[PDB]
């Protein structure tokens, strides 16, 4: 019945996304998806704390898919047998059954194909939901990501100017509620299902133990740093499954930011911070004016600093004086200030 | 001195409204409203957990109130003798005296009338606030509802084109903080003075027990969900008066979303997940497409399954498998499968 | 190198701010200021509870700094040798470094000068931050304060017309995290390291003991509230730079509010309620219509008026009756009333 070309897709895993054409003037295609379930224990912090993960495809988050406005996305969702509980998918880009949730419910052994139309451009939340309480657990246990459905014209500013970006990365947002017993220490488990009571006790709170970026903390910092250059345009899209996120480049801003993710809307000029509601994927754009490092946060910044929601930005490139600079180094204190006249003493 | 015809409305419960125009070339009217405050333990969750409730014509949320631009409101607040406490009502549609609260302070045994123009457009919270401590108490205990000031020419996409409803819901949602004992389990008091002061406990720490939709845990799912057929636009009221929350529709998007809820402001289109700032009315239009159950969740899912601020949609009609499909029903993972080579294992 | 006339600007302690033109026809100028760090014990509520704060200009928030698009802003970061600590500077308006953080590091007895040129226009946060856990705990212990870059033809509408407050003030929202011991009771310290280890632990639970405007409880109630009057149209600047906030006016409405804080974006129209990411500033301008006395608030009540955030207005004029009025004062309710027979009963 669907007399279209089929295109398979190979993901690759976070921060990095598959390749794909920005503008493009093939018409629609059936964009072909695999996403396999993982469960596993996985480190997300940097004392080594480990955890009962569910994922897809390995990471957290699961892969970024990127389409175009009108394709069809025909997802080929598989269970191992390995995997120990029923999984499914919603996409939020998706028009019914509860996003698809109600159509990919699995067993272990099983997959299962679903067909969606990409008819709603943005960056959209897709995760597991499997019933009950048993959503937000899958949620927060990892089983969340994101696709990208480009217009086929690519990105525009609202204004009838196209952008383009030169690179582009994936910041997937994790809360995490990780158990701690009576002496204060995060414990451990030797499956999920026996970590779940606890667990739930945590998640109850509203409160979490770890707020991570490519499923640790420490991810995206240290050697693995984001790189880039001065004068690249680059897209950050930035997912939060469960929970809201104020996403700010320190030292830098957002040019075009798409707060709420949909790109029928015009993007946000010049954003200090934006606001990713939980439960959506938002983006912004930003042309890199100096070298040197970024940070990359929430603007909680307890959750960034202390609950591990940093990442680092590497940029190359050579230093505008113009826009910066330091006039006078670090010096004592002249002998001759008179700093005990000023009014707030 | 205002010499406006009078319009008497009977208010009806969430998530039902009034019945109204939404276009008018009537022109302003003086529209009447009765609201009486109601003290009473109403069940709040599906464990048959009870609170000492206080609420506006004995709903959680209080009715929804439609008037259009330029109309005055004016409403008799009365407060029964058979209620303990003092009461006022704050309309945040309303300009002067603390939204009404300065002009409405009632006894037990009293009645007032408050009349206000309806100057701005929009969905606004209205919710009682008698002073000091006693305002986030009586908001939180369930005093708080929503006023829709619809323009006279009815709702616009703000790019010149009417948009009219064929259904109309209010959700309310309400952020509870239930006492536990040191067994932990939910307590019960014989009146809203004795729960007071365990309550303020709750309350002081930011974290509700639960977070409801038209009252309790479950109140729009089974029989009583929320009925629309496949072509219906269907406007989602949706308010919060203390504490932030995320709507979304599991299986549907906002196709016009006014978040900040103000009718002199265009939607934003094409949402997966929208924010209502505590304190505020939003308000989203969607046309349904696909036949099916739909869930609507804040989207916390840790707050839409474990603390109760789930309802459905049962949606009649016809399935477009155009929009999306099951390719391939659940099967057992082919033995040729080749999923160890894949990138991640 | 860079030839442009120098102007000292003098600071003055929030919720005032300095002198400065709204549009001005003079060009870019190296705007010169200075910011001292002053650690100190301060009271943060009504019962006299200490804090050891931290400071720039002896503030919470530290002064409210405004320039124009294209000055240069020349800031003298000083150390007294008296702290303890080390402190630096990021400015979320400016590009490079961190903001200036990395620019900016000076041990007590030194000092530093950093220029940044004001490319970007809105209001934006200024915050202390000096590594790792010492960023959140130099923000929340009250190094944070604001930027305004205003255009140079003064605000607009976003539709082509001028806007122009009468008056402006602005609003530092501070979370704060105050240990308690066993009792239950605050607890007092020595110096900002003593307090440090239990204070830590308090900000990882993510919950404030004190929400507070000009550095206290109170600050802007009392005999300080803010003075209008009928006519004027007033900016409010509100700033969070670590936590989210939900500014209302009660009584009132924005006219004109930029949420996120950048005057790129047109302004939303009409709102009850708007939202501060946290790690952002943002702005509302509203015309008083109305005398009396007007709360402004963070809309969790329970923050308002439980953990200290709210301020107050007095504004002086006459009362327009058209807008509100009370059409009959509290009398008892009618004994031929015939509330028994209401539909929720
Ligand atoms: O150690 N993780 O369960
Ligand atoms: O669920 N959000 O903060
Ligand atoms: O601007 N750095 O938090
Ligand atoms: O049982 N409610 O107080
Ligand atoms: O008060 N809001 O999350
Ligand atoms: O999309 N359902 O959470
Ligand atoms: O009393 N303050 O540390
Ligand atoms: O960090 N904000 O609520
Ligand atoms: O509208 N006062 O919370
Ligand atoms: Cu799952
Ligand atoms: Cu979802
Ligand atoms: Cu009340
Ligand atoms: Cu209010
Ligand atoms: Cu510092
Ligand atoms: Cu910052």
């Amino acid at each position: 019945d669907l007399k279209l070309p089929r295109q398979r897709v190979d993901l690759v895993a976070p921060p990095f996304v598959h390749v794909h054409e920005q503008a493009t003037k093939q018409g629609p295609k059936i964009m072909e998806f695999k996403l396999v379930v993982q469960e596993k224990k996985m480190v997300i912090d940097e004392k080594g704390t480990t955890f009962q993960a569910m994922t897809f495809n390995g990471s957290m988050p699961g892969p970024l898919m990127v389409v175009h406005e009108g394709d069809y996305v025909e997802v080929t969702l598989v269970n191992p047998a390995t995997n120990t509980m029923p999984h499914n998918i919603d996409f939020h880009s998706a028009t019914g059954a509860l996003g698809g949730g109600a159509l990919t419910l699995i067993n272990p052994g099983e997959q299962v194909v679903l067909r969606w139309k990409a008819t709603r451009t943005g960056v959209f939340v897709y995760h597991c939901a499997p019933g009950g309480p048993m959503i937000p657990w899958h949620v927060v246990s990892g089983m969340n990501g994101a696709v990208m459905v480009l217009p086929r014209d690519g990105l525009n500013d609202g204004h009838g100017h196209s952008l383009r970006y030169d690179r582009i990365y994936y910041i997937g947002e994790q809360d995490l509620y990780v158990p701690r017993d009576e002496k204060g220490n995060f414990k451990s488990y030797d499956s999920p299902g026996e970590a779940y009571s606890d667990t739930e006790e945590v998640m109850r709170k509203l409160t979490p133990t770890h707020v991570v970026f490519n499923g640790k903390a420490g991810a995206l910092t240290g050697k693995n740093a984001l790189n880039a250059n001065v004068g690249e345009n680059v897209l950050i899209v930035h997912s939060q499954a469960n929970r809201d996120s104020r996403p700010h480049l320190i030292g830098g801003h957002g040019d075009y930011v798409w707060e709420t993710g949909k790109f029928s809307n015009a993007p946000e000029t010049g954003l200090e911070t934006w606001f990713i509601r939980g439960g959506s994927a938002g983006a912004a754009l930003y042309k890199f004016l100096q070298p040197g490092i970024y940070a990359y946060v929430t603007h909680n910044l307890i959750e960034a600093a202390n609950l591990g929601a940093t990442a680092h930005f590497k940029v190359e490139g050579k230093w505008n004086d113009d826009l910066m600079t330091q006039v006078k180094a670090p010096a004592d204190i002249p002998t001759g200030s008179t700093n005990e006249n000023l009014y707030f003493q």
